[PDB]
């Protein structure tokens, strides 16, 4: 089963669920088995933090039930690990709003782009209309081929000026899709991280401009970020969440990768929902995440 998740965790797979069997195979449970364990979480991107505490519960688990042979460990660990991912197990639900307001952040070149697209498509072929707001005002080829993009599938997209206040083109996005009885409004933002400082308060000044039409405004704050760039993506995930309110994470790009043991830092350090992966090119390999099927196909023997 899930023939075409394994495959897409393939590399990480090589040393996470059944990467463990191979470590476990004829060894004994004691201190250098858990540090092997624990070396092969890190490799794995699964974070110093999320690593001690699975080690730790491991532990335990294991000498009150008395074990001995490490290959009793896989299903403790599946089982620890799976927990970590169902608990942010929640898919998003963008029904009842007009409309819906997504606000779409995250840094350059993680995929930002591609997800507002594919959600975009996602939400026509489930019944939905949408509008897109170029909030990303000071970069003129991110804000054209965004418009090049809503003219090619006849979605409209809401922009300004280079250098726009991106607060004000959101906020005339926001009384666009009132007026035309748009379902879902997805705005972009900038994804500069040079001054940290600055982009932050650019994100606040985005919300509170907001609320001055709907207090419910933004309804989904979702960060977008890249499997294949390990840790950046827990720093990243830090950086808006201390910032901004978020409430939904996005990862791309977990085809291909040997770093998806992100997904379990990201799941455990922040405990925000992750509403959709990453596994491919097409409008549908971004998938609604599901945390039974992406354990069962890690661990899958
Ligand atoms: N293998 C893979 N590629 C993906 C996935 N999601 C997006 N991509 C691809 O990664 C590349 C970057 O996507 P993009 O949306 O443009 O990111 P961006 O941050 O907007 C790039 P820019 O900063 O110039 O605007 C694209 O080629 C895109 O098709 C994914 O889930 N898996
Ligand atoms: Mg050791
Ligand atoms: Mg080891
Ligand atoms: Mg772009």
């Amino acid at each position: 089963g899930f023939a075409r998740l394994k495959r897409s965790l393939l590399k990480t797979k090589e040393n996470l669920g059944s990467g463990f069997i191979s470590l476990f195979r004829g060894k004994k449970i004691d201190d250098d088995l858990f540090e092997e364990l624990e070396e092969q979480l890190l490799i794995a991107d699964v974070g110093v933090e999320t690593t001690r505490k699975i080690i730790t519960n491991l532990t335990e688990g294991a000498s009150r039930k008395q074990l001995r042979d490490a290959e009793a460990l896989y299903g403790l660990l599946k089982e620890e690990m799976g927990e970590i991912l169902a608990k942010v197990d929640e898919p998003l639900n963008v029904e009842g709003k007009a409309p819906f307001v997504i606000l779409m952040v995250g840094v350059n070149g993680v995929g930002k782009t591609t997800t507002i697209g594919k959600l975009a498509r996602q939400f026509e072929q489930q019944g939905k209309s949408v509008m897109l707001a170029a909030g990303d005002t000071f970069r003129a080829a991110a804000v054209e081929q965004l418009q090049v993009w809503g003219q090619r599938n006849n979605i409209p997209v809401i922009a300004q000026h280079t250098g726009a206040d991106s607060a004000s083109v959101i906020f005339d996005a926001i009384q666009a899709a009132k007026a035309r009885n748009i379902d879902v409004l997805i705005a972009d933002t900038a994804g500069r991280l040079q001054n940290k400082s600055h982009l932050m308060e650019e994100l606040k000044k985005i919300v509170r401009v907001m609320k001055k039409l709907d207090v419910e405004a933004p309804h989904e704050v979702m960060l977008t970020i890249d499997a294949s760039t390990g840790q950046n993506a827990v720093s990243q995930a830090k950086l808006f969440h201390e910032a901004v309110g978020l409430t939904g994470i996005t990862l791309t790009k977990l085809d291909g990768t040997a770093k998806g043991g992100v997904i379990f830092s990201v799941a455990d350090q922040f405990g925000i929902p992750i509403r959709y992966i990453g596994v491919g090119e097409r409008i549908e390999d971004l998938r609604p995440f599901k945390a039974d099927d992406f354990i069962e196909a890690l661990f899958a023997r």
